[PDB]
C-alpha cells in the first residue's frame, strides 16, 4: 500500500543520510591527514 | 498526490547523485597521495 | 504502483552499490594515510 511506501522510502532515505554522514566524516578526517 | 511523491523522489536522487558524486572525486584525490 | 516501485528498487540498489565501492575504498584509505 502507499502508506507503507511512504514509510519505507523515509527509512531508505534515512539510512542513506547516515551512511553519507559517516563517509563524508571519515573523508574529512583522512583528507586533513595527506 | 503522485506528482508530489515523484517530485521528492526527484529531489532527493539528484541530491544523493551529488554527494556521491563529490565523495567519488575527493576519494580519487585521496588514493593519489597514499 | 508496479513501475514506480520497480525504478525506486533499481536506483536504491544503484545507491547501495556505490556506497559499497565507496565503504571498501575508504576503509583502505584509512589504512594507508
Amino acid at each position: 500500500a502507499l502508506n507503507t511506501l511512504v514509510k519505507q522510502l523515509s527509512s531508505n532515505f534515512g539510512a542513506i543520510s547516515s551512511v553519507l554522514n559517516d563517509i563524508l566524516s571519515r573523508l574529512d578526517k583522512v583528507e586533513a591527514e595527506v
